[PDB]
């Protein structure tokens, strides 16, 4: 009762109602435009890190109702037969137009468009956001976090801490597309081929009793060592060991380091490094784990804390300051009955808070001559700035600050992916992913990437785009006159 | 690259070389005892809810490593062949003692404790912190939410903002238990028989352009009909055609009532409950689903909001105010070089971060005559309080405040779910957990569960308990000397 054998029921149960709402009417090919987007840079974040493409895209060529999703909808929900049999036969066909993972996104700009029967379109929302919002999170995080550390490596730790298995296995997926440069998921290696790394636990020191026993067994069954020092006292006892290992094993082994679990990191850490250095260990390695975050991390390097690894845990894999991303996919365009695509809105007060209306897509501007970045100009379907030897981008909200734009680049972010069900696009390899993004946040203005209060990235509608909302939200307040 | 068709190498690498250690060093069978705990009560609740219990023996049953997992530890981390077979044949040989799904749990007692081999029991922590961490923490976060909210439903619709997949059907399930009603996940439904939930989207509404179309449109395709009527405004536009709809389908729907997404709730509720009424629809109810957690819950029932159901999302699903549990998995005895087992310690400053060794129980105890919850009693394992006519319970670190307890029971917590990797414990439906969970909390004494400033449970550690522990400490701190 009954086989998990299908993702396609992993959604809200009013889309299944609505679904069988437009069915019953002859509503369910109605032609429709959905967008996804966010309303709020995550963390502050100057930008945010795209996640969940090959994810939602193994989802939707699974798309179909399996025996068992039918069953259960017929035995326990009691749905007719004639909408059942729909169901059976039911196979995607929309359109999908997204930004690649690794892209640079920002808020209030669409970064998935689906296309196509309405009630094929409603039926994937909830599962896309699901698996967007939170590999989108977790790789602006990571990249958060990697910016603070810099060169030095970050290995992502959380897997004991994240909210359940596919948080730690697509988290950690995330984290290395944003900027960490291992996992300790073995997992995660195995299926997604990213780098994993590890060193011991406590447990290995105290089923021995002591750190030099401990230490002296890895030695003797591996050749690349990080000895845990903190069991017991890391100056006092771990330290020591860990260099009296490193002496009597020479060359026969890496001793790569040492990893310090606990304490003031930024006072143990100073004089651990002195520990070794003077024992002539000065390539030797300082591992830190203990309660890290961009904050924290920060923090101890700026005091002169001599760590170089930093294997980050909870608060990476969780998002743990902001657990969710806050992207929702509204319905921006329908067709009428008189078969003409109709802009579509719902009112709130806040004229920002309300959704843009209209198929969109979204421009990467940038200054041909140094490649500077101006901002995002949201356009219309019907626009192309490519043929326009002036764009003028003004602030939605605040219209007075505003430029004209000539001699400019525009890329458009959102490429297809699916075109009526069917798949253009190939998948790129996880490391093509990691690269992509490390070159599109090396290309981004240092304003709008720097740690510390970054510039706010502008994310610009087009005159038309604008007007459009603007109209349509005027029309709808004057038509609730009455 | 390689098939993701097992949960076996979903751990940490470290797991793996550790078992390695001990693997070619004689070592993997080594007797071992570790534990599971939580230092601090989430959210600062009065009790936890234990969950994650059917999900861990899944686990633990199909812990094989498949042919691919030996594949990619052979090809891509290369680990020799001889290790490689141990992996190949390993079958899991561990005892299991485990906390019962709706069971009240608290912190600083074990929840889990596995023994056996050393080498297996290394194995399982990673996966096992992963799964019980988040589904313990969601079912802590919805028995909070439905303590403040009463008898009314709680209906948990975080799906889409739930940190993937996993997180969605597990952490709903786990809400089930906790005290939510109903989930919006179908797949929830269809795999755990979760009653399912749902209203209509404001895109059912737009695809028409008008309330009173999309109201009479789900009232022809649906007999239970709850109308969302803030599209447009809830006031002038929604309420009054949901009314409308209501009056002219009669008693040919349920019109159960209306939803609204958006507004102050303390103010909307209270004239649309006017209007309903004054229409004659005095029995139709007002769903919210807005930004809604225990607090703002809270707040709109002391408001004399009138809010009927509410549909939580983000702040149930990811437990948005404290995303991590914090759940730990320690060794606390481990066989010496003379068979004898021995309790292990790692040093912390504060005495109270340092992990209880010892092979323990937890002891529920309760006043005989009216069942008065007394708090918990943790004793070594040679220790049976329900022998004893007295008792001694004293605060762990303020050891002057005490009593003994005499005419008790004393229920013990951890009961055994495998012996030697052979289930001897039979699953419960998810109903009888849910029941299971009422009962429990129902039974405990009304200081320590509620809502404001619950008194703090105690979770006391025998005398002899204690004393090891201070015993050991004492020791190891002095080996420290030198
Ligand atoms: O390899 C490690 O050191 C490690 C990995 C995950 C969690 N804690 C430690
Ligand atoms: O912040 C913006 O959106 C902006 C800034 C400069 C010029 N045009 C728009
Ligand atoms: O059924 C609903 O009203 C619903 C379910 C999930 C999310 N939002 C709304
Ligand atoms: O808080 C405690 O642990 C406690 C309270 C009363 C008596 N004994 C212990």
């Amino acid at each position: 009762t009954y086989a998990d054998d299908s993702l396609t029921l992993h959604t809200d149960m009013y889309q299944i109602n609505m679904m069988q709402t437009y069915w019953e009417l002859g509503r369910a090919d109605l032609h429709a435009v959905f967008e996804c987007y966010f309303r709020e840079m995550p963390f502050n974040h100057g930008y945010a890190i795209f996640a969940g493409l090959e994810r939602l895209v193994n989802y939707l060529e699974n798309l179909t109702f399996t025996e068992s999703d039918i069953a259960y909808l017929r035995e326990v929900e009691e749905y007719p037969e004639d909408f059942l049999t729909y169901l059976a036969n039911f196979e995607f066909k929309c359109t999908v137009r997204s930004a690649l993972e690794g892209d640079l996104v920002f808020n209030n700009e669409p970064l998935i468009q689906i296309e196509g029967p309405l009630a094929q379109c409603q039926l994937v929302e909830t599962a896309l956001l699901n698996m967007v919002n939170f590999q989108t999170l977790i790789a602006t995080k990571a990249a958060r976090i990697k910016s603070v550390i810099g060169d030095d490596p970050l290995l992502e730790f959380g897997t004991r801490r994240a909210q359940e298995l596919d948080a730690a296995i697509w988290g950690t997926r995330a984290a290395y597309i944003g900027g960490a440069d291992a996992t300790s998921n073995v997992r995660a290696g195995k299926i997604f081929g990213i780098p994993v790394s590890g060193t011991h636990a406590h447990s290995l020191v105290q089923s021995y009793g002591n750190d030099y026993e401990a230490f002296m067994a890895y030695a003797k069954t591996h050749r690349d060592c990080v000895f845990l020092v903190d069991t017991y006292d890391t100056l006092k006892a771990g330290v020591p060991s860990a260099i009296r290992v490193a002496r009597e094993m020479g060359d026969k082994i890496n001793f790569l380091g040492v990893r310090i679990d606990s304490g003031d990191m930024a006072y143990i850490s100073k004089r651990v490094r002195e520990q070794l250095d003077e024992a002539g260990f000065t390539e030797a390695k300082i591992y830190a784990s203990n309660d890290l975050d961009e904050n924290t991390i920060l923090n101890l390097k700026m005091q002169k804390s001599k760590i170089d690894v930093w294997g980050v845990g909870t608060k990476l894999i969780t998002a743990y300051d902001q657990p969710a991303l806050g992207a929702v996919f509204k319905l921006v365009s329908i067709e009428g009955e008189d078969g003409q695509m109709k802009d579509t809105i719902k009112l709130s007060s806040n004229a920002e808070k309300v959704t843009t209306p209209g198929k969109k897509q979204v421009w990467r501007i940038t200054r041909k001559s140094d490649k500077k970045s101006e901002g995002d100009y949201v356009t219309l379907w019907n626009e192309d700035p490519r043929q326009e030897e002036e764009i003028y981008m003004f602030h939605p909200v605040h219209t007075f600050i505003n430029k004209y734009v000539r001699d400019f680049e525009a890329r458009p972010v959102l490429q297809d992916i699916f075109v009526e069900g069917k798949r253009v696009y190939e998948l790129p390899t996880l490391d093509e992913i990691k690269q992509y993004a490390k070159e599109n946040l090396d290309s981004l203005h240092e304003e709008y990437k720097r740690d510390l209060n970054p510039q706010k990235y502008p994310v610009d509608l087009s005159t038309d785009c604008w007007n459009h909302k603007m109209n349509l939200l005027e029309k709808v307040r004057k038509d609730v006159k009455h």
